[PDB]
């Protein structure tokens, strides 16, 4: 497998926007073995490149770069921004423009990513034209799609990426849905259920992602079928991660004892820690992405600048609870140790 | 491991209510080397015991029955019933009294299980006293109880229970948690989660259950804590299986492509394939079992009656794309050799 060959270890660093995945955290897990990534989301090209540059500077390890693929246009939003009039008040700040871009730079990433390949390239929020999978190829960068449903995965073969990161529910952050729908609610796959089914879907390679915070979890979906396992919330709460201090601390805080699915946040279903914005406004959060993003982002950013972990958006995983505070690096070694621990016991 | 000394393969055939496990499928599960299970849930204590005589003319191997605890009383159902007027019209039947038994022959069944021990019983919808355990114990019968969170694990081992059955969400059939309420709603935990989540609560066994298809899922959840697999999709299909036809048709039917708890046929969150009833009741199912239960049975038995599988409850868990049709013995076969064939490459 292309992909394993890259790395040592079968471990790979969620992307993390919001200044989560800085260049130190990338860095870390890349010189303990994992696959360190970059988020390119709601970046411009120009500061994705300068993570870029500045990685390249800590490591000269393979690494990963995300990018969010752009969305179609298209009374909600009117309805949902009204209903946000308070939150706007009580944070003293204006809405964002629901109306804002929804390519969120691709075609300036794309240009930066090609003429000056990385090593890695995943896609989240649906998969990429075929051209640009084969130009990306040609540079010599392998290429990652996230499939939420066996029908997704034989979309992400089908557009000749070379692997697929099936994501389950259980997952922290966004849902990598190729498209949002109401009907999607209540229907999402556990990932050991997702593992199978795409495993038998697709013959490429799959990174599987969600829940996981142990290495007998690493073990698990490696015995299941994937070539790798991709984690988010265990690395969010390590040292090197830029996520804020409120965020980290709430993972392990018994007040936040559940996670749900929400659009609350971003217009599209994402797993967050249930707190007061999203009990308030969770039942009513219309599909709209990335126009609530827009929307909310400065109610979010002046939440985190009070320190106020009720008016943020707190992905998390469900395997939150088990998040350990320490250096990325040696989260790594102990992943490690625990998946060799339980391949032994196997 | 008590349990797993207990019979060669860590594979469990889960109890299945509604005629689904008959003495035969039990059999021969057990002569295969997995164990069986014979499902009490809605039968009479003399029904069970009628079971339970057949199944030892049948094998003399270890073999486990499970029992429903009985729930407390306690608008809603009224209006439902209300609702389901055009269905009872339909199907030319009356609808099932609301206000039956909540108990579920409990008393009696434990007289018959305490008389004439079996090598092992499992609880449903709660935890027993733990005067019922320790009784049990005594007389040398292994107990397990499903738990769905890791409070309700600690809730088993502190009944003093052998051990529990981790039941995700991606399961099929009834949901084991121990009290139910619409904020449950939402937060159903992934089996690779939750496996984690109870082995580090617990120091008991785990029994895991939820989408389990494949030997390899069953290498996965041993590779992250549990002593054995449960599964029931998997044997539904099986030709020992007593499921009705048109319910081992949907589980690989196109038509029936997705799956979703619903309240709509017993008043507790379940999975099914996606039908016209789930379709048109499951969004105002009221929390009220066994009264809704009782109220749809005779729905269900008319619809079965006429092979129209819209109206069952079609059970499935998120893998039922991947159900085999073929003797449970020979699936069992399947099962280790797909369980070996990972360990190796693990
Ligand atoms: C802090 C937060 C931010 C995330 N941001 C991204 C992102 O920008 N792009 C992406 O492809 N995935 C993103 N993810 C999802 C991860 O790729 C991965 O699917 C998820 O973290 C897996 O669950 P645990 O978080 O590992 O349960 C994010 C997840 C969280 C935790
Ligand atoms: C046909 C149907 C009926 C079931 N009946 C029972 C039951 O009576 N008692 C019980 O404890 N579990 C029952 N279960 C749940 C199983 O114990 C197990 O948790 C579930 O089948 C696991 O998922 P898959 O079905 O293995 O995904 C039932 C499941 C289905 C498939």
């Amino acid at each position: 497998s292309a992909l394993t060959d890259l790395f040592p270890l079968p471990i790979v660093q969620a992307p993390m926007a919001g200044g989560v995945s800085v260049p130190q955290l990338a860095a870390a897990v890349c010189e303990a073995g994992g696959l360190g990534f970059l988020a390119a989301g709601y970046k411009t090209a120009d500061g994705m490149y300068q993570e870029i540059k500045r990685l390249r500077g800590l490591t000269g390890r393979p690494f990963g770069v995300n990018v969010f693929m752009p969305q179609p246009e298209l009374g909600a939003v009117e309805v949902y921004a009204h209903q946000l009039a308070g939150e706007a008040a009580w944070y003293e700040t204006e809405l964002g423009d629901p109306d804002g871009g929804r390519d969120d730079g691709y075609d300036a990433k794309l240009a930066v990513l090609l003429d000056d390949p990385v090593p890695v390239v995943s896609f989240h929020f649906g998969v990429p034209d075929r051209e640009v999978i084969a130009r990306l190829r040609r540079a010599g960068t392998l290429t990652l799609v996230t499939a939420t449903t066996p029908e997704e995965a034989r979309a992400v073969e089908a557009a000749g990426a070379d692997a697929v990161i099936a994501q389950g529910v259980e997952a922290g952050g966004d849902q990598g849905t190729h498209r949002d729908s109401s009907e999607d609610d209540g229907a999402g796959i556990g990932l050991l259920s997702l593992l199978a089914q795409v495993r038998e879907a697709v013959d490429i390679p799959v990174v599987a992602a969600g829940g996981i915070m142990r290495g007998g979890q690493i073990a698990a979906v490696l015995a299941a079928g994937a070539d790798a396992a991709q984690l988010g919330t265990a690395f969010l709460a390590t040292d090197e991660s830029g996520a804020p201090g409120p965020h980290k601390r709430a993972l392990t805080d018994p007040l936040f004892a559940r996670t749900r699915l929400t659009r609350a946040f971003t217009g599209r279903p994402a797993r967050s820690l249930v707190n007061r914005f999203l009990r308030e406004h969770g039942p009513y959060a219309p599909a709209a992405y990335p126009d609530v993003h827009h929307l909310t982002s400065p109610l979010r950013k002046a939440a985190a600048k009070a320190g106020d972990a009720q008016g943020m958006a707190l992905w998390a995983g469900q395997g939150h609870r088990m998040a350990r505070e320490l250096p990325a690096g040696r989260l790594v070694e102990v992943l490690a140790a625990e998946l060799a621990e339980a391949r032994t016991a196997l």
